């Protein structure tokens, strides 16, 4: 491995990844990454970006890592490596309360949809919603959706179910929101839970995270950190 390991990670989606009143990382993701990272013996500095410059910059060998609620689809498996699963992540919309909104062609066409750029929720509405008409919005990050949600410019938000609820419904900006219909499954969009992201011949590194990832759910760490944030079980399957 090398000596310091460098992971890159957006800090716009709580409860996962998002910033202190100080600026320093907090989250399940920032909390699960370090606990690998003492395990691993390795030093870890983790590196802030918008969510679309991630892959570009491990590609780029500006990071060496993702941690990021990086789904693991088929598509990126083209292009990177992943550890073995971190959590599950479905998708669910978010509109205002008593909002009649439904994550369909019909209900949503000619409407303002956000979704954070190059996201899993991009990439699904792009071809089954801007497509056909819907007005999908791609922003550089979930903050700045939240906020033209609020601001009252978008009709609804696609990103992950968890991030909306702990991050923004259960939080003091959402609770006018609520999710509008069910989570939408697609498990070629949407992938198989996360991971970490990885340049495809760090074989040695994925293979570092993925022993690491087993030992802290053997010991029971990952559920006490979970508890921290869920009453429910965020592993999934
Ligand atoms: N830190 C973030 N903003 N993460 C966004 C992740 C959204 C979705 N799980 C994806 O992999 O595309």
């Amino acid at each position: 491995l090398p000596q310091t390991v460098r992971i890159g990670t957006d800090t716009t989606y709580a409860p996962f990844s998002s910033k202190d009143a100080k600026g320093e990382f907090i989250g399940f993701a920032i909390d699960l990454g370090n606990e690998m990272c003492k395990r691993m013996q390795v030093k870890c500095t983790w590196v802030a970006s918008d969510f679309d410059a991630l892959i570009p910059s491990l590609k780029a060998k500006k990071i060496d890592a993702i941690i990021s609620s990086l789904s693991i689809t088929d598509k990126r498996q083209q292009e990177i490596a992943f550890s073995d699963k971190l959590y599950a992540a479905d998708s669910r919309l978010i509109a205002a309360k008593g909002s009649p909104i439904q994550p369909t062609l019909e209900s949503l066409k000619g409407k303002h949809v956000g979704v954070l750029q190059g996201s899993t929720q991009e990439a699904y509405a792009n071809d089954n919603w801007r497509t056909k008409g819907v007005d999908v919005v791609a922003y550089a990050n979930q903050d700045l959706i939240y906020s033209d949600l609020t601001a009252g410019r978008l009709d609804a938000a696609l990103q992950d179910e968890v991030a909306a609820s702990e991050g923004f419904l259960k939080q003091p900006a959402g609770k006018e929101y609520a999710f509008a219909g069910p989570s939408v499954k697609d498990k070629k969009y949407f992938g198989d839970g996360t991971g970490v992201g990885l340049r495809k011949d760090d074989t040695e590194l994925k293979a570092a995270f993925d022993k690491a990832l087993t030992e802290l759910r053997q010991d029971g760490t990952y559920d006490k950190m979970a508890k921290k944030y869920f009453d429910f079980n965020v592993y999934g399957d």
